[PDB]
């Protein structure tokens, strides 16, 4: 018996099957137990007194350090490449190609610019960047009891580990996977470090001591493929924030994720579940 899974957020196809898997959780408790969470919209707020949250993309978009020529090469792109992402007629492989060019040309842009390291905290400082109510439980949770926590982002990690670490919890449980910005020794943006992460390799791959059960935290139907990768998954739990669209998406998501939090701005349910994970061995 999970007393969170009771609140009015939550829902779920198979309350049974859910259950099965959370105690399969529970029995290994801690010890067998990593988290894999997207970010944008999963970790940080869709919304907060009525006014839409950025997302990383967003946060470097609208900043100072972008010039109004480079902002609007990024704008061009954004509205090229887009629409063939949400084509509804169009398989991924259909699109694969041209997320790979929208994320290199991105890049390359971005490469263009005379991005400096510690010009990032400032852009996050300034931007209205907010993380889920209850993250302070969350993270702290996750951190003392040696639970690895992988954040997957296709944005930029400078960005996520800065919002992060202004927050007061970016503690050394955390790994970002995610597109890191590559700077000479001058301190200058030259490139990208590791392999491209986009909307479509979002997931362990890009990346263990018996880490076999895995909680996954997302908001988008894609996020579901996060954990693709891990050795041996034993045990899964998906977990999806619908935050948009609700009637649209409602039965797609119910269907997809094993636990939907709907218009939920809160890691209430993640932590009660959490917790009931760790506490019982
Ligand atoms: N607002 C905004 N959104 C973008 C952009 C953008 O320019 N602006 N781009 C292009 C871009 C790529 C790399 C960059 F460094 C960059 F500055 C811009 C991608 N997206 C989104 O990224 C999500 C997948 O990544 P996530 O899984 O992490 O949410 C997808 O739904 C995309 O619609
Ligand atoms: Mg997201």
């Amino acid at each position: 018996e999970v007393s969170t899974l009771m609140k009015a957020t939550v829902l779920m196809r198979q309350p049974g099957r859910v259950q099965e898997i959370v105690g399969a959780l529970r029995k290994g408790g801690g010890d067998r137990l990593q988290v894999i969470s997207d970010f944008d919209m999963t970790l940080s707020r869709f919304a907060y007194n009525g006014k839409r949250c950025p997302s990383s993309y967003n946060i470097l978009d609208n900043s100072k350090i972008i010039s109004e020529e480079c902002r609007k090469e990024l704008t061009a792109l954004l509205h090229h490449y887009y629409p063939i992402e949400i084509d509804p007629h169009r398989t991924v492989k259909e699109k694969l190609p041209h997320m790979v060019e929208w994320w290199t040309k991105a890049h390359n842009l971005l490469c263009q610019q005379k991005i400096q390291k510690f010009q990032i905290a400032q852009v996050v400082r300034e931007s209205n960047a907010m993380l889920r109510e209850g993250y302070k439980t969350f993270f702290n949770t996750l951190y003392h009891n040696n639970i690895p926590l992988f954040i997957f982002s296709a944005g930029i990690g400078d960005i996520l580990e800065e919002i992060i670490r202004q927050m007061k919890v970016f503690h050394p449980n955390i790994h970002i996977v995610s597109n890191y910005m590559d700077f000479n020794e001058d301190g200058f943006l030259q490139g990208f470090k590791g392999q491209l992460i986009h909307t479509y390799n979002k997931n362990s791959s890009a990346c263990l001591e018996g880490k076999t059960n895995v909680i996954l935290l997302g908001d988008s139907i894609g996020d579901l493929t996060m954990a693709d990768g891990v050795p041996g998954v034993q045990n899964i739990l998906k977990i999806g924030f619908l935050n948009d669209k609700v009637e649209e998406r409602r039965e797609r998501y119910m269907d997809s994720y094993d636990i939907v939090l709907e218009k939920d701005e809160t890691l209430d349910v993640v932590n009660g579940l959490l917790q009931h994970i760790l506490c019982q061995g």
